[PDB]
């Protein structure tokens, strides 16, 4: 059981997600990110179960990262599925803000609007060590 | 005198440049990147001095990273300035390709066209440890 699950958008947050993984691992956290820990089998069940296993849900909110979730009421988008799983399970959700614009709740499907109520951490390129140290304070 | 200077475009390569910085330090290299090592003074002189001082010049080629170099014949663009300094000083240039597309050399100012003749490393999101090991192989 990894302690932290990192959810991110491939096209805009892959580098920040990877950087969070390295830092969190250096500070002793077991981290789940797909490219390191998603292995053999049907990936839908493996991903969802890996969200369920992690106490902490770190959400990389790069620019436009929730765009594909909009109008995704069938829950086909994978960031959407991961967020809903995290919310449903009562995870400690820690959004990471990297140029993300806060949207109106009503543009997001009802089952994920609650993600916007969690206190988010601004990623600071100029003060990255301080950002990392704050993220660690948020983890459990 | 850091062993490695990391040159990058803020608007598209900040995260990968920081990720490279962390990994290279973890493997024992002294690294210069502006957000960690550029301190007080006239920044033009300090940056140029820092490029001249570093044996290895790691160039983060994010998508469109050399675009603002194009037709910058007064050498006002800062990536352009760092590249010309590295070329002029005969540094070990190691381009890192992250979705960057190789241009026709003549689109670049004549004083930096040679950057394309250096063997570049592909950044692989799925094989990051292998990418980092290759980068370290390339460094002196
Ligand atoms: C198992 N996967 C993998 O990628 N497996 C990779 C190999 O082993 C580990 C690995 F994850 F890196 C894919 C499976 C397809 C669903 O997408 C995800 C999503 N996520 C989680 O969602 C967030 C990212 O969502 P996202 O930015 O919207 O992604 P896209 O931009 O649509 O990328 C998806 C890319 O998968 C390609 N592809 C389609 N079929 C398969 C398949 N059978 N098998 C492999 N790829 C497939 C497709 O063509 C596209 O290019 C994150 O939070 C993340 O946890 C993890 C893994 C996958
Ligand atoms: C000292 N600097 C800093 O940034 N200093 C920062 C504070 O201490 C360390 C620090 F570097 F983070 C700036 C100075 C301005 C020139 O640009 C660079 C470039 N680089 C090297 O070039 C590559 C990045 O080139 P690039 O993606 O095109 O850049 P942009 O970000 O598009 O533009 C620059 C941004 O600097 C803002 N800004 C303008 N005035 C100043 C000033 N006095 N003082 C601070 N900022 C200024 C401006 O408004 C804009 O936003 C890389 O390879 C890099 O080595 C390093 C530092 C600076």
């Amino acid at each position: 059981t990894p302690d932290v699950f990192i959810s991110y958008r491939r096209n805009s947050g892959s580098q920040l997600a990877s950087l969070l993984k390295v830092h969190l691992q250096l500070h002793g956290f077991s981290v789940f990110i797909d490219v390191e820990k998603l292995e053999a089998g049907k990936f839908e069940d493996k991903l969802i179960q890996s969200v369920m296993g992690a106490r902490n849900f770190v959400l990389v909110l790069s620019p436009g990262a929730l765009d594909k979730c909009m109008q995704d009421h069938d829950c086909k988008d994978w960031v959407h599925k991961e967020i809903v799983t995290a919310l449903s399970c009562g995870k400690n959700i820690v959004p990471i803000i990297d140029g993300f614009e806060w949207p109106e709740p009503q543009v997001l499907p009802e089952d994920m609007q609650a993600v916007l109520t969690f206190n988010g951490i601004k990623w600071s390129h100029e003060y990255q060590e301080a950002t990392i140290e704050k993220i660690i304070r948020f983890l459990q």
